[PDB]
């Protein structure tokens, strides 16, 4: 019972650098260019694993030269890939992700090929023993909310000494998502989905969204410098102001960096408040750095 | 492998990874959009050209600088996919190999693009020095660092001083970005192709005008060819005659990405092949026009 499972996408970021946001129709020549192992879920099992924290990637891919990429990245940074579900149909995803160097604004042409999403019956087949945590990045929803009933199951036959904590992603504006708000000690809810659904603070989203989420958990919004906010069942808003580096060069994954150090510093006990700012922390020290070599 | 003397068409220049997407909307900046469709492609002159050379029947090989990595690899096989021999690429321990990233906008046309970085260092005349000539009938030049390519011309020019006339290795040249530097290539190669992009800047208005304007720069019995994409193309040689044959536009324009490098390959095939200036001009401006009708490569046959 000692590792933190992520489960969503893994994704190849095909990255350009440019030091201002092409206008549309024009052309124009990038600063310097990477490839990096993307996707929400992926990018959390990068940062948990610079963290210190054992983890372990769940999601598809489809075998070829591609996936041999991401998983030789997926290790040499000790993340578990040995619950991937292995596709045969369809090709690895890809973004083409601009990164405007003069404030890390990041562009993301997502290519998302037809390969199919993880499923209930993938799930029903992994062994819950092994993990402390379990991190889901909302995609398919009614499928997912599956996996979630299974693990509320295994906890019922558990003594509180050994629950599996649970958090949930809803970073896409999206009617099948929200009913994922449901479920998970941590529902976390990105600035995009709040905004396209009436808010303009996080402090209102908060307010707003309480009612959905499972009774005693804790609804988590970051919203980039204006740092990032909690609200548990005791009805109390927590703060955390960001953490902005003096030159932000890269945002791309900076939501993904701020859920997982949430998910670290919870998984170590830390309180609310403590993890909040953390957070915040972390996210912010890698918007200064372009990819994740760094920020620890 | 064992290549017989003298079979090669050989293509020196860029190879390039152009991504390609297609979208509803151009995104706006900070966001996460779906493509419509996205393509990998291997992109650049001198990259193009040997793929239709390969497709034409020729023995071909490309030399440019790669830099090793994914991207270098799903280039090679792609090389190789159209019969391109690779052996010749220059290697190199520092830099990028050239990726570009195009978004294209379905509701509307607009191509923006994103160019490769310019990081890996160009093929060297040092580089070339280490290359066996022998294997190679035809030597084409993508024009970009010019001072460098000026000494391999220079080389070619020395190896053929010592060859009976049926063994010397015929070279070409192509300029066609209009930069300064580039233009003291007209100076060198049997034949010499310069581009309307080119031609325009430096104020001509037709193929014909830009021939008989520039042909004062080439060397004694050169040939200076331009396409002037439907009005066809010209070429003029020593004699003065300017040569011109139409288009041969396609039923319906689907791709015209990449049909002036089918152009300069036609050319290039039918003249290594004997066939006269007027042959080739029309050849090339063919099978150019077929490629315009085409998606890629596939069917120009
Ligand atoms: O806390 C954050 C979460 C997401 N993005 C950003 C960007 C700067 S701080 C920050």
């Amino acid at each position: 019972g000692s590792q933190i499972l992520c489960v969503g996408l893994v994704v190849l970021d095909v990255i350009s650098l440019v030091d201002k946001y092409p206008k549309e129709d024009s052309e124009i020549r990038c600063l310097s260019q990477r490839w990096q192992r993307g996707g929400n879920a992926s990018n959390s099992c990068t940062v948990l694993s610079l963290l210190g924290a054992p983890c372990a990637f769940m999601g598809s891919m489809a075998p070829g030269h591609v996936a041999d990429f991401l998983v030789a990245d997926f290790r040499r940074r000790g993340v578990d890939v040995s619950q991937v579900a292995w596709q045969s149909k369809g090709d690895t995803p890809s973004s083409c992700c601009i990164i405007n160097n003069s404030n890390g604004n990041r562009t993301i042409v997502l290519h998302d090929t037809s390969l199919p999403d993880v499923s209930a019956t993938d799930f029903e087949k992994v062994d819950l023993t092994q993990f402390k945590w379990i991190h889901i990045e909302g995609r398919n929803a009614s499928e997912q909310v599956k996996m979630l009933q299974r693990i509320d199951a295994h906890n019922t036959r558990q003594p509180p000494e050994q629950k599996i904590r649970v958090s949930v992603e809803v970073e896409k504006p999206r009617e099948e998502l929200f009913q994922l708000f449901g479920y998970g000690d941590v529902v976390f809810v990105s600035k995009d989905v709040a905004k396209h659904l009436g808010f303009q603070s996080a402090e209102e989203a908060l307010r707003g969204l309480y009612g959905r989420v499972r009774k005693g958990a804790v609804l988590v919004c970051a919203w980039a410098e204006e740092g990032a906010d909690a609200l548990g069942p005791d009805g109390k808003l927590l703060h955390s102001d960001a953490f902005p580096p003096p030159r932000v060069v890269d945002t791309l994954g900076a939501g993904d960096t701020f859920n997982a150090s949430v998910i670290f510093s919870l998984s170590q006990g830390r309180s609310v408040q403590e993890a909040l700012r953390f957070g915040c922390q972390v996210a912010g020290k890698k918007c200064g750095l372009q990819g994740f070599d760094g920020i620890v």
